[PDB]
């Protein structure tokens, strides 16, 4: 019952910290989670949000969704088949996803049992005192104690949870959690929100919808995917539209009621109405701090609800650290992992290291997908006196043959024009998530635009566009966009 | 007619040099090629080998071939359709490819019309003298003169040509050139060679073959794709085999005759026989120097027939340069382009620059494909005292669901273990050619393994494997492999 490190949350960040502390530094580690395998009632489980109801299953379902486009696009290359026979069997997809996630859950179980001084505790972790974690049977602080864990160090890694807007009939709506377990693909679905989760699920539902189906995505402001490159936000909007998805911008649900046939009657703030079979709320995720009883040891939270941390993931309380989504910064699995690895290298390895939250490669598995690393130009333009934007945007030859002429591949490089330093790279198109990873390494190396254009292309690829851009398309000078420099 | 530059060969390297000299340096430029659009009789044409009978059409046809796998793989993700209705229509593929290539041909025609100081001449270019290119009706040097072009500077950029072994019945075989024009997909095809062209065409023919068809690839040596990472050579062999291609290693045709039905009867050196509809020779490509009459000016060739060049693409004759496949080095379109641009900057810009032929990213559009940049470990091990190999090799989760469980993604990083400098990166699997491009940029920046592993992954991707390898799988110490 005594440990060097107790981790509350067996997710992306918590398991990296846990495994590393045990296997690299022979430390004695307890990891707490509420559930050993995916799905209801608690959705996240051993492996965390990404494994159970996040990156892993989402990516398999987007891959499944992509076959709608491959089956159509095949015709341009001479593939012939009975188009009237094509069905998308959602139940098969969900059964395959469930088996894949369960196998990972079982993999993590094997990892704990195989590893000396790495112990999993089932139940709800909360802070009793500075050096004691209590595992209770439920999220109720008044529920039975399963365990009292003595901790030289405590890591909070409980991640996040979907935010459900407090509107009349929210109980008729789902989150991404339930989306992963729908018994039937909805004929009509409203995805609410403009972020990656709404966009990715709109794609998934669009491919698996039964005949006469309709996917509608609503967003409360003007243009989806705030924080992404603007050119790409506009293009993804057009390319989703081109594939049958209705993008309702400047619209937001005011209430939902059940129709007598069990469908949902959505009334928007605008007075507009829409009937759908499923309303999936994807308007935000919020850190899971409530259940940890942070009032008990005085761990400070932010004006947004995330655990306050310094660059070393340290809270205001010595021996207590927080990584990943609970910190409410970049909600990405590899960031959580990086932070956990750095924390353990610092505290147990005597090799202090701070996660770099700049120049983080990331993706949206939209159809087609986004890959991005570093600053968008509007952000660069406020930091740097002179910013250059290099842009290539055209439909690749193969999509002129596929018949998907709307699939413009977008490649943008944003530089500090004073020294050529690449500040950001923004891609839209097939392969963009794969292309961007080694761009992340390029930015860590402070690559300049001349490092890209002096590198020999791989031909033919989309990626070689990044090595073909010599001349800025336009600039920002003291924040002002202009075609040409003074 | 008088030019600052005459380019013989309107291909990858020739058009880059001609266009750069004309537009960046305001030079008067002539460019010669034997055909204005793709296909028989000369196959290459305005735009070069890559445009007409190479990278561009082959990539379209591999993309077409990939649908065989997509259609089958869709089932695991719940897609249903009538499998018995599926037909691969090769005629539609060839038509779509032909339109794509002709549109490029036409666009280059328009580039010459609209670029003042850049003039296209149709016919066969050869050297009359060290400042005169003669353009003739045919490759025969006795054929009619169409033009005589006075040149301050002459660029040889005629590319390469398929090598055909001198075996009995060679006339019953084709090369990649003719493969692009087969009116019907062969039921039985033997691709001869272990290089990328043989492997890429084996995958194309495997997808479009009619019912009950069979693709066989034969190679003289023990393991296809010499020059590539050895793990990847072994895995691509298994993955082709798993998709129904018969890999015949240690086998080479001795002769070909016609069966009474017009099919080809192949006899291998081993005595073994194989009946096929097409025999596609892809055993090599040789520099196209015969027709240039270089004996008129005394340009030095290698015994192979490549044009000898220094690092600045200069021949032994002042004012005569050679770039691209004619130099018989790295036969890649982007390298030819890089050499052309570096030559014109040097000669016309006085901006001295030579092409780095090291750490060139390249691809094989095998199914699944290869992306590679830099040294394989056996080469590194000879040049460096300690070499580390970081290796990740596993069937991605999506291929456990798709049912293609044979599709192992391989990611290998080779380092100078003394300082961690990345020497090579070798990938096999879906996306590899796209992943490897920015890896070329990393190697130009002398990236170390720590620069890869300290970069935060994009998840989930195949590419994040590159940023997840902290610990060598094994080493070479003074050339010897150590576990
Ligand atoms: C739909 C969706 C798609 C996503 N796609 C991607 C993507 O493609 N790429 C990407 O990088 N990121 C993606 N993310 C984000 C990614 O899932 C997170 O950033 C990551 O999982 C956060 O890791 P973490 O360690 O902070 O916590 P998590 O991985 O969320 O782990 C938290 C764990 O803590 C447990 N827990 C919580 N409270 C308690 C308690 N009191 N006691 C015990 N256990 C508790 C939970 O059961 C959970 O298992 C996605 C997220 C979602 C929801
Ligand atoms: C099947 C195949 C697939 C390939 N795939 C790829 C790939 O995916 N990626 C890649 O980078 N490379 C690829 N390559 C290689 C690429 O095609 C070559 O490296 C590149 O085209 C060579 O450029 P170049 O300038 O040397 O000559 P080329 O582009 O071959 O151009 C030479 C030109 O000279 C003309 N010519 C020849 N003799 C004369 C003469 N006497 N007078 C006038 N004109 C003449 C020809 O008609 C031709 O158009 C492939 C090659 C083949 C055959
Ligand atoms: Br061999
Ligand atoms: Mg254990
Ligand atoms: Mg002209």
């Amino acid at each position: 019952k005594a440990f060097d490190l107790v981790v509350i949350g067996a997710g992306s960040g918590g398991l990296e910290a846990g495994w590393n502390a045990a296997t690299l530094y022979g430390k004695r580690v307890a990891v707490v989670d509420v559930q050993t395998s995916h799905g209801p009632p608690f959705y996240a489980a051993l492996g965390g949000t990404c494994v159970n109801v996040g990156c892993v299953p989402k990516k398999l379902m987007v891959t499944g969704a992509q076959y709608m486009d491959h089956l159509r696009e095949s015709a341009g290359f001479g593939w012939e088949f009975d188009g009237s026979s094509v069905k998308a069997n959602w139940k098969k997809l969900i059964a395959a996803k469930n088996e894949a996630v369960l196998d990972i859950n079982k993999s993590y179980e094997g990892m704990f049992n195989d590893t000396e001084g790495l112990d999993f505790f089932l139940g709800w972790g909360s802070l009793e005192s500075k050096n004691v974690v209590v595992v209770r049977e439920t999220a109720d602080p008044k529920s039975a104690v399963k365990e009292r864990l003595q901790a030289d160090h405590i890591l909070l890694a409980t991640g996040s949870w979907p935010q459900m807007p407090a509107i009349p009939g929210i109980e008729h709506c789902i989150s991404s959690n339930e989306a992963f377990y729908l018994p039937e693909p909805p004929r009509r679905v409203l995805t609410v929100g403009g972020g990656f989760i709404s966009v990715e699920f709109a794609g998934i539902f669009n491919a698996y919808k039964p005949p006469g189906g309709k996917v509608t995505l609503c967003y409360r402001n003007n243009l989806i995917l705030r924080g992404f490159d603007e050119t790409i936000r506009e293009e993804v909007t057009k390319q989703l539209t081109a594939n049958g998805i209705e993008i309702m911008t400047n619209e937001n649900p005011a209430k939902v009621s059940l129709n007598t046939d069990g469908s949902k009657h959505v009334t928007f703030e605008s007075g507009k109405t829409l009937d759908v079979d499923v309303v999936m709320m994807a308007i935000g995720r919020i850190p899971r701090t409530n259940d940890l009883q942070l009032g008990n040891v005085g761990v400070k939270l932010t004006p947004k609800g995330g655990v306050q941390v310094d660059e070393f993931s340290r809270t205001n309380v010595p021996n207590i650290y927080a990584i990943g989504d609970i910190t409410d910064r970049l909600m990405l699995t590899p960031v959580a992992i990086n932070e956990g690895a750095a924390l353990v290298d610092t505290v147990f390895g005597n090799k202090p290291r701070k996660t770099d939250h700049t120049r983080v490669a990331s993706a949206v598995f939209s159809i087609p997908p986004i890959g991005t690393c570093g600053l968008i130009e509007e952000v660069a333009a406020k930091e740097f006196e002179k910013v250059a934007v290099y842009m290539s945007s055209f439909t690749p030859l193969m999509h002129n043959i596929s018949g998907s002429k709307y699939k413009k591949f977008v490649a943008k490089i944003v530089t500090n024009h004073s020294d050529g330093t690449v500040l950001g790279v923004h891609l839209l198109g097939d392969g963009a998530p794969e292309i961007i990873q080694a761009v992340g390494v390029c930015l860590r190396l402070n690559a300049k635009i001349s490092d890209f254009y002096n590198t020999i292309g791989v031909h033919p690829t989309s990626a070689e566009e990044l090595c073909s851009m010599r001349t800025p398309s336009y600039y920002y000078v003291k924040g002002e966009k202009m075609e040409k420099l003074p």
